[PDB]
C-alpha cells in the first residue's frame, strides 16, 4: 500500500470550509536583489473520514511557524491530537502533517501557519512584475493560481472541487492600491509595527476553487462604471494609460456584456463588483479570477488613435470569454482538469454570444468558423490527435493538468458545444444550462451533469426530436478523436462518413470504441431553400432524397457549418455550386461561401478532390465582396505561395490573384470615397484590410501607388500619420518594399521611438518587406542588439525577414552561423529556437534543401538545439513532406493558374 503523501491525488478524509490568509509582497529586493513575501494563513476543515495525518498542498514556501511547521487547534470544544511532526514532500507539491492520534469524523479543526516565498518574475503562484514608467522602474505584485499554483502562495488544499470561503488580507505600502476578488472592507489602516505599510482586508469570497483567487498590490488607477443594479465595475491599468483613456472601449462592453450573461444563464451576476486589470507583459493572455479579471495590456486596452479594427474585436471577445467564466466554471466548477475542455470549450464558444450583444452590428457570432472550427480542424484531422475526454484517472501531475490546456479543448469544445446548440436549438440549451447553474451553483460537476439537464430540457417539450440521448450523441464527439468527411452523390441522394484525415496514406492507431462513426446533424440547402433537417445515424452508408438532385439544381449541407465536419460533392453537383457562385452567390449563405473554399483544399490534400477543383472554388471571388470566402481562399492559399513564391509557379499565381482582387479594389476606392473614410461594419472592414493586402502583395499597380502616396505624404509630415490603423501593415509593408533606405531609415527612426506595442510591431514587421539584400542584412545584424531589438522581438524579427522570398536566403543563412547563441540564450532568455527554426525552414521544398538542413542538423556535437530539439526533426519531415507535394502538384497547378490568369 502506497503512502498517501505520495499519491499525487488528495486524500477525501479532510474538508476545507473556510481560509483566512494575509500576504505581504516586499516589492523592495533584500539587496541580494532577491523579492520575497510573506504570509500567514489559517485553514479550517471538516474531518469527513477518522486519519491521523493532514495532507495540504505546498509548493516552494519556508515555514516560519512557531514549534512545527503548523500549530493544530480544536473548533469550538473538539479535542486535537498532539503534532508528531510535519514534512515537505517535494515530488507531489504536499505539506503532511503527522498525528499523534486520530481526527474524528464530524468535527472541524483549525490549522495555522507562517511562511514565505519567493516573489519571483515567474508568472506563478504570487508573483511580481516589473515595469517602465518614464525613467523609474516599477515593480507590483500579482497572482496567478491557475492551474496548480495557489500553493505557491500560501498552503491549501488545491483541488478545483475543494471549494471554501477565503478572508483575504493584503498587507503593503500605504500609497499603493491592494485589490482581491471581493471588495474592501473599508478603509486600510497602518501596519502598527511600521506604518509605512497598510492593512486591506476583503470581504469573505462566496464558495470558491483556489485556482481562481487573486489579489494585486500595485500604483494602478481605474476607470469606473456603476451598473443599475449597483453592481461597480472597473477597468484597472498603468496610470498613465487610465489618463490615455485606453481602459474606455473595455469599460463599454463590460456592462452590457454583463447582462447580456446575467440573462443568457437565467442567473444573476454572483459577485458584489467586477474588476478587470490590464498588466503589461501578462504572457497568460488572460484569466478569469472570479471578480478579478487579469489581461495582458493589449488584451484589455485600446487606443483609437494607432488601433486597427481587429484589436477592436480581440478586446470584446476576450473580454466575453473572461465574463463568461464568471457563472460557467467559476459559479459551477468543472470537479477536474480532464473536463477542462467543457469548461474552456464552453467560453470559447460563448465569448462571440456575449461581444455580439456588445457590438451587434458586427455579425461576430460567424467569426467562429475561421477562428475557431477550421483552425482545430487542421489539427484534428491527424492520427495524432486525441478525444476531448480523458479518463480522470490518468490526469494527476501538474504537467498532466496542464497538457488539457489546448487547441482541441478550447476550439474543438467551442465547436461542438457549438453544434449542440444549434442541434437543440438555442432556446432548449438555454433551459438546460439554466437547470444545470441552478442545480450545482457553488459546486463542481462533470460534462455528464450538463448533459442530463439538457436532457431534462429535451425530455419536457415534443418539438425537437433527436436520434438518440443528448449522452450517447456527444459521446461520438467526445469520446473519440477526429471528425467524419460527409460524402454525398446526388445522383442517388447516397451520403457516407469516414473519418477525415488530411494524410490519405496515415495509420490510425488511436482505437475507437464506435469504430470512427459519428450521429451527425446534418441542415442543407437546396437551390438557396432551406431543407428538413437531417440526422445521419452511426453507419458508413445511407440514403435520403434530401440530397438526390436534378441535372439543374444543387444541394449544400451543413448550413453556416454548425456541424463539426467537412463535406464532399460528386463532381456534378460541385460543378452546380460553383455555377450559382458565379451568377448569384446571394443565394448561398455567405459562411457557405466560405466552406467551398475551405472544404475542398482539404479533401484536395487528402486527394479526395483533384487540387483543380478547389482552384475552381475561388473562381467565382471576382464578385465577392464579403470578408469570409475572401479569407477561406487566402488561408487556403498561403501554402501555394510558400511552396511556389520562388517558382515559375509565382508569375501567373500572382496574376491570377490581381485578376480576382482588382475589381474588389475598385468596389472599396469607390465605397471609401477615395480612401478616406472606412466601411462600416466590422466584416466590411476585415474584406477592405485582406482587399487591400492581396492587391498590394500581388503587385496591383493601383495598391502600390495607394501605399506609395499615402508613406511619402506621411515622410513630408511625420507628426500626422495619414494611414487609418486598419491599413498600415500592408501600407507601410508596400512602401519600404517600392523605396530603399529613406524609408527604411523613416520607419526605423519611428519604431525606435515608438510608444505602443501594436504600432511597434507593425513596424518591425514592414522593415522586412525591403528588397534591398543589405538592408535586410543590416537588419538582421540588429536582431540581436537589446539596444535596437528587444530580445523577447528578435526571433520574431528573423522570421520576418525570412518571410522576404528575398530574406529567405539571408535568414537561413544567419540562423546557421549564429546558432552559437544557444549557450548565450537558453538559461537567459527561453528565446523559443522551435518557432525561428519553424519560420525559416518553411519554405523547404526541395531534395537539395531537404540536404542542407540535414547538414545544420550535423553540428550534434555539443551546442545542441535546446528548446528547439525535435522541432529541427518537425522541419526535416515537413520538408520531406514539402517535397512529395511540389512534385505531385507543380504541374497542374501551374496550368491551372496560367489558365485562369487571363
Ligand atoms: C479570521 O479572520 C477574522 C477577521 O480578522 C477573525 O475574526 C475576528 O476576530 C477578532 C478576534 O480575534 C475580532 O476582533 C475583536 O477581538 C477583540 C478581542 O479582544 C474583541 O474584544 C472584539 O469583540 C472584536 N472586535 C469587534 C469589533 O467585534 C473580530 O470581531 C473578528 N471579526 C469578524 C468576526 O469579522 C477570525 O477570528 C479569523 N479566524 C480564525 C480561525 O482565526
Ligand atoms: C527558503 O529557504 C531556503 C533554504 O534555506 C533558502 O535558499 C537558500 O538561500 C541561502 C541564502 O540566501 C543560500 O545559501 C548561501 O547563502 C550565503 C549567504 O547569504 C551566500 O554567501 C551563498 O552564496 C549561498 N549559497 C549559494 C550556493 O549560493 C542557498 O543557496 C539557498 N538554498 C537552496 C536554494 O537550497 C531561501 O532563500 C528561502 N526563501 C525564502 C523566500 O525565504
Ligand atoms: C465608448 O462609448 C462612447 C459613447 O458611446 C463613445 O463615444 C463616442 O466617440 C465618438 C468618436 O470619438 C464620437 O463620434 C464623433 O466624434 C467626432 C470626432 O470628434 C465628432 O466630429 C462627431 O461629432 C462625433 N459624432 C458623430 C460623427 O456622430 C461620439 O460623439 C461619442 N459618443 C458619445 C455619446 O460621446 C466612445 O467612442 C467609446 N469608446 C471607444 C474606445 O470605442
Ligand atoms: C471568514 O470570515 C467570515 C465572515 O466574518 C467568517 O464567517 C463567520 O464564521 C463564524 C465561525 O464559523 C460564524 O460564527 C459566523 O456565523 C460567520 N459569519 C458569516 C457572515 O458567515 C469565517 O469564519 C471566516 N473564516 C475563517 C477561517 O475564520
Ligand atoms: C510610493 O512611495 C514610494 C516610496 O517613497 C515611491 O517610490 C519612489 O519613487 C521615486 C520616484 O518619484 C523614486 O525616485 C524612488 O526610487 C522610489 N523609492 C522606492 C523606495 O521605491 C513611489 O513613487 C510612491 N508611489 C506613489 C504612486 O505615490
Ligand atoms: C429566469 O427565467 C425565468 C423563466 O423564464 C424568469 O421568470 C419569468 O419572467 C417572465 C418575465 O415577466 C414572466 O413572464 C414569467 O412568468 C416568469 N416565469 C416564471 C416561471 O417565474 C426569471 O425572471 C429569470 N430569472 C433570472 C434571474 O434571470
Ligand atoms: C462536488 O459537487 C457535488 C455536487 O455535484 C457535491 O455534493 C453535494 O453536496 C451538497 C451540499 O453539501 C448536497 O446537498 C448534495 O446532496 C450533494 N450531491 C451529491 C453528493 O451528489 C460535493 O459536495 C462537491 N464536492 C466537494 C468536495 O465539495
Ligand atoms: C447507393 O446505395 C445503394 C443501396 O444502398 C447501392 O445499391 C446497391 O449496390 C450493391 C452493389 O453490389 C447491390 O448489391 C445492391 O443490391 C444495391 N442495392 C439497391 C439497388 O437497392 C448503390 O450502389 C449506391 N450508389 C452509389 C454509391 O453511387
Ligand atoms: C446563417 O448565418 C447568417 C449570418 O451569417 C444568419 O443570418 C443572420 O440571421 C439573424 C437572425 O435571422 C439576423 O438577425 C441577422 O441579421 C442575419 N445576418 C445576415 C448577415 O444575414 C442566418 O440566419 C444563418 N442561417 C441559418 C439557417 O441558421
Ligand atoms: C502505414 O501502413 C502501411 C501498411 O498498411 C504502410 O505501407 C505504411 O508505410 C505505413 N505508414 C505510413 C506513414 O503511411
Ligand atoms: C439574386 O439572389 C438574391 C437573393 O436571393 C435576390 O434578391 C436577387 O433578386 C437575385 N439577383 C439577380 C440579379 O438575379
Ligand atoms: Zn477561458
Amino acid at each position: 500500500q502506497s503512502k498517501p503523501w505520495n499519491r499525487y491525488r488528495l486524500p477525501t478524509t479532510l474538508l476545507p470550509d473556510s481560509y483566512n490568509v494575509t500576504l505581504r509582497p516586499y516589492l523592495t529586493p533584500n539587496a541580494d536583489g532577491l523579492y520575497i513575501f510573506k504570509g500567514k494563513s489559517i485553514v479550517r476543515f471538516l474531518c469527513q473520514e477518522p486519519t491521523d495525518v493532514i495532507i495540504i498542498h505546498s509548493k516552494k514556501l519556508n515555514y516560519t511557524t512557531q514549534g512545527h511547521m503548523v500549530v493544530l487547534r480544536g473548533v469550538g470544544d473538539s479535542q486535537v491530537p498532539e503534532i508528531d511532526r510535519t514534512e515537505l514532500v517535494e515530488l507531489t507539491e504536499y505539506l503532511v502533517v503527522h498525528l499523534k492520534g486520530s481526527l474524528q469524523p464530524g468535527h472541524m479543526y483549525e490549522m495555522e501557519s507562517e511562511f514565505q516565498g519567493e516573489l519571483a518574475d515567474d508568472l506563478a503562484g504570487f508573483y511580481r512584475s516589473e515595469y517602465m514608467e518614464g525613467n523609474v522602474k516599477k515593480v507590483l505584485a500579482t497572482t496567478q493560481m491557475q492551474s496548480t499554483d495557489a500553493r505557491k502562495s500560501f498552503p491549501c488544499f488545491d483541488e478545483p472541487a475543494m471549494k471554501a470561503t477565503f478572508n483575504i488580507t493584503l498587507i503593503h505600502p500605504n500609497n499603493l492600491t491592494a485589490l482581491s476578488n471581493m471588495p474592501p472592507k473599508g478603509s486600510s489602516t497602518p501596519l502598527a509595527e511600521d506604518p509605512n505599510w497598510s492593512v486591506t482586508e476583503f470581504e469573505t469570497t462566496p464558495v470558491m476553487s483556489t485556482y481562481l483567487l487573486a489579489y494585486i498590490v500595485s500604483e494602478f488607477q481605474s476607470v469606473n462604471e456603476t451598473a443599475q443594479n449597483g453592481v461597480l465595475i472597473r477597468i484597472w491599468a498603468r496610470p498613465n494609460a487610465i489618463a490615455e483613456g485606453h481602459g474606455m472601449y473595455a469599460l463599454n462592453v463590460t456592462g452590457p456584456i454583463l447582462n447580456f450573461f446575467a440573462n443568457h444563464y437565467n442567473t444573476s451576476y454572483p459577485l458584489p463588483k467586477s474588476d478587470q486589470i490590464a498588466l503589461p507583459d501578462f504572457n497568460a493572455g488572460a484569466m478569469e479570477n472570479w471578480g478579478l479579471v487579469t489581461y495582458r495590456e493589449n488584451a484589455l486596452l485600446f487606443d483609437p488613435q494607432s488601433s486597427s479594427i481587429s484589436n477592436k474585436e480581440r478586446v470584446v471577445t476576450v473580454i466575453a470569454h473572461e465574463l463568461a467564466h464568471q457563472w460557467f466554471g467559476n459559479l459551477v466548477t468543472l470537479a477536474w482538469w480532464n473536463d477542462l475542455w467543457l469548461n474552456e470549450g464552453f467560453a470559447s464558444y460563448v465569448e462571440y454570444l456575449g461581444a455580439d450583444h456588445a457590438e451587434p452590428t458586427w455579425n461576430l457570432k460567424d467569426l467562429i468558423v475561421p477562428g475557431d472550427v477550421y483552425r482545430v480542424m487542421a489539427v484534428d484531422a491527424l492520427a495524432s490527435s486525441h478525444p476531448l475526454t480523458t479518463p480522470a484517472e490518468e490526469v494527476n501531475t501538474p504537467a498532466q493538468i496542464s497538457e488539457m490546456f489546448d487547441s482541441i479543448s478550447y476550439s474543438k469544445g467551442a465547436s461542438v458545444i457549438r453544434m449542440l446548440s444549434n442541434f437543440l436549438t438555442e432556446d432548449l440549451f438555454k433551459e438546460g444550462l439554466a437547470s444545470y447553474l441552478h442545480a450545482f451553483a457553488y459546486q463542481n460537476t462533470t460534462y455528464l451533469d450538463l448533459w442530463e439537464h439538457l436532457q431534462k430540457a429535451v425530455d419536457a417539450q415534443t418539438s425537437i426530436r433527436l436520434p438518440d440521448t443528448v449522452r450517447a450523441i456527444m459521446d461520438r464527439w467526445t469520446l473519440q478523436m477526429g471528425f467524419p468527411v460527409i460524402t454525398v452523390d446526388t445522383k442517388t441522394g447516397n451520403i457516407s462518413q469516414k473519418h477525415f484525415l488530411l494524410d490519405s496514406e496515415s495509420n490510425v492507431t488511436r482505437s475507437s470504441a464506435f469504430d470512427y462513426l459519428w450521429i451527425v446533424p446534418i441542415s442543407s440547402i437546396k437551390n438557396g431553400v432551406m431543407q428538413d433537417h437531417y440526422w445521419l445515424r452511426d453507419v458508413s452508408q445511407a440514403q435520403n432524397d434530401l440530397f438526390k438532385t436534378a441535372s439543374d439544381d444543387w444541394v449544400l449541407l451543413n448550413v453556416n457549418v454548425t456541424g463539426y465536419f467537412q463535406v464532399n460533392y460528386d463532381e456534378d453537383n460541385w460543378r452546380m455550386i460553383q455555377h450559382q457562385l458565379q451568377t448569384n452567390l446571394s443565394v448561398i449563405p455567405v459562411i457557405n461561401r466560405a466552406q467551398v473554399i475551405y472544404d475542398s483544399f482539404n479533401l484536395a490534400t487528402a486527394h479526395m478532390v483533384p487540387v483543380t477543383l478547389a482552384l475552381d472554388n475561388t473562381l467565382f471571388l471576382n464578385g465577392e465582396k464579403e470578408y469570409m470566402p475572401w479569407q477561406a481562399a487566402l488561408s487556403s492559399l498561403s501554402y501555394f505561395s510558400l511552396m511556389f513564391d520562388r517558382s515559375e509557379v509565382y508569375g501567373p499565381m500572382k496574376k491570377y490573384l490581381r485578376k480576382q482582387v482588382e475589381p474588389l479594389f475598385q468596389h472599396f476606392e469607390t465605397l471609401t470615397k477615395n480612401w478616406t473614410e472606412r466601411p462600416e461594419n466590422l466584416m466590411d472592414q476585415y474584406s477592405e484590410i485582406n482587399a487591400i493586402s492581396t492587391a498590394c502583395s500581388n503587385g496591383l499597380p493601383q495598391c502600390e501607388n495607394l501605399a506609395k502616396t499615402l508613406f511619402d505624404q506621411w515622410m513630408s509630415d511625420p507628426e500626422n500619420n495619414p494611414i487609418h490603423p486598419n491599413l498600415r501593415s500592408t501600407i507601410y509593408c508596400n512602401a519600404i518594399a517600392q523605396g530603399g533606405q529613406d524609408q527604411w531609415d523613416f520607419a526605423w527612426g519611428q519604431l525606435q521611438q515608438a510608444q505602443l506595442v501594436n504600432e511597434a510591431d507593425k513596424l518591425r514587421s514592414a522593415l522586412a518587406c525591403s528588397n534591398e539584400v543589405w538592408l535586410l542584412n543590416r537588419y538582421l545584424g540588429y536582431t540581436l542588439n537589446p539596444d535596437l531589438i528587444r530580445k523577447q522581438d528578435a526571433t520574431s524579427t528573423i522570421n520576418s525577414i525570412a518571410s522576404n522570398v528575398i530574406g529567405q536566403p539571408l535568414a537561413w543563412d544567419f540562423v546557421q552561423s549564429n546558432w552559437k547563441k544557444l549557450f548565450q540564450d537558453y538559461g537567459g532568455g527561453s528565446f523559443s529556437f522551435s518557432n525561428l527554426i519553424q519560420g525559416v525552414t518553411r519554405r523547404f521544398s526541395s531534395e537539395f534543401e531537404l540536404q542542407q538542413l540535414e547538414q545544420f542538423k550535423k553540428n550534434n556535437m555539443d551546442v545542441g538545439f535546446g528548446s528547439g530539439t525535435r522541432a529541427l526533426e518537425q522541419a526535416l519531415e515537413k520538408t520531406k513532406a514539402n517535397i512529395k507535394w511540389v512534385k505531385e502538384n507543380k504541374e497542374v497547378v501551374l496550368n491551372w493558374f496560367i489558365e485562369h490568369s487571363s
